[PDB]
């Protein structure tokens, strides 16, 4: 169950619209390769594994 969203740099968060059409925010990791490095970069959310990867 995979989603693409957009991340924000200040809050280091991923915003994705879930299957119900509801916008949901979830934290990006602190790790270098998974943090949001720029506003409006892509991010992915795997709700099966509950894993977030921001760019
Ligand atoms: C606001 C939530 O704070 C949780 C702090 O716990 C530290 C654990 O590190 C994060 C592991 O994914
Ligand atoms: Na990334």
């Amino acid at each position: 169950a995979k989603y693409t969203g957009k991340c924000t740099k200040s809050k280091n968060e991923c915003k994705y619209k879930n299957d119900a059409g509801k916008d949901t925010f979830i934290k990006c990791p602190k790790f270098d390769n998974k943090k949001c490095t720029k506003d409006n970069n892509k991010c992915t959310v795997d709700t099966y594994n509950n894993a977030v990867d921001c760019d």
